[PDB]
């Protein structure tokens, strides 16, 4: 059957081109061993976009396994500012970008994403090259307003799991993250500083898609 | 067919919202398909997908590696400013008439450049001329002769360029070290290369839509 297929053909490209390697596999093990509820190769296509885009500063909007590879492309005077909800959650993600060299690029604020977006912003930071947001889909408009915010001309914003299981398509969906994920993809389409697209994708996350948005 | 629909159903909704194909993009799919050209349900937002990358990596000079009617090329060449260039090899001379008219009516034809013949001769043809490097090469032609593709991409780049590869799943057949596909051995061959390669750093991700179950590999040139 097809997700069997996928896994085969994902588990493949990991091994091949970008391994779970002991960094990544012990992030794993920590995250598990700390009661929070994969696809290496799209972590490694996350990096090299982040190195394309000459990325130096790396925001991430929704531990610390995304956060692991995008904080792999950064240069040594670089920094990548990512969330974590309460300081358990901060602290498996901490040793964990320990672990994988990233403590001195990396930086855990703790909160929810909602509070410590606009704290984060009212310090006024240095704009970021790259935006990933992986959050609540309830809210992602929201976090591309403040992707905006936090940006500039050049930059690049990246939204994962904008597919829905192909729910997107459904207008008359109820289901807020239908809903938010719609209405920030259609902010990203009609945004005149936002140029982007959204791709599906298979393999061991199963059935879903991502959108790049370039700032203009 | 009914996961197919599926998969169009989506792809059309990025397409229409993100990534809508204007006309001289739809007259290429029209001569494309007059020219007897295999008909593609291509996806826009993945042509789309290929001209962001190109942009994000700042890319003046472009190399493909299967024009076929210049589909891909348009997105490509799109992403270039005014004074980008944009080489691109197809083997046959008819479809090679296809792609340059579809070139000039998306008003490319200034930056672009169809190069005619097997790309195993067209790409030592092009390195006989020692060529400025090139910031992105995109290969989509036969894959029997992808592990040779990437050879002279290397040859033909510098550190920072990308390497993107189409068409890598082959039904998942990809997985099968005993495929008795020509076609598999070579993409197999051609991942290894990446893989391996000290200068190149790359992944491969399976996609869905309009084009079906397949996918593609993206390398970055180390220094």
């Amino acid at each position: 059957e097809s997700q069997q297929l996928w896994d085969d053909v994902d588990d493949y490209f990991t091994t091949l081109l970008a391994p779970e390697d002991e960094a990544l596999t012990a992030a794993l093990r920590d995250s598990d061993a700390a009661g929070l509820p994969v696809a290496p190769n799209q972590g490694k296509l996350l990096q090299l976009l982040a190195e394309i885009q000459g990325a130096r500063r790396i925001l991430e909007i929704g531990g610390g396994y995304s956060t692991i590879w995008l904080g792999r492309a950064l240069p040594r005077d670089g920094r990548l500012i990512s969330f974590e909800y309460d300081a358990k959650h901060a602290e498996v993600a901490r040793r964990n970008l320990a672990r994988a060299g990233l403590d001195g690029i990396s930086e855990v604020r703790v909160g929810p994403a909602l509070e410590s977006l606009p704290k984060l912003a009212d310090e006024r930071p240095e704009p970021f090259d790259l935006v990933f947001i992986d959050a609540d889909k309830v809210n992602n408009p929201h976090y591309v307003e403040w992707a905006l915010k936090l940006t500039r001309p050049g930059s690049l914003i990246v939204v994962d799991n904008v597919v829905r299981g192909g729910g997107v398509t459904d207008a008359g969906s109820t289901d807020p993250s239908v809903r938010g994920t719609r209405s920030a993809l259609e902010l990203i389409a009609e945004h005149p500083k936002l140029s982007g697209t959204a791709v599906q994708t298979v393999g061991s996350k199963g059935y879903d898609g991502f959108a790049l948005a370039r700032v203009l």
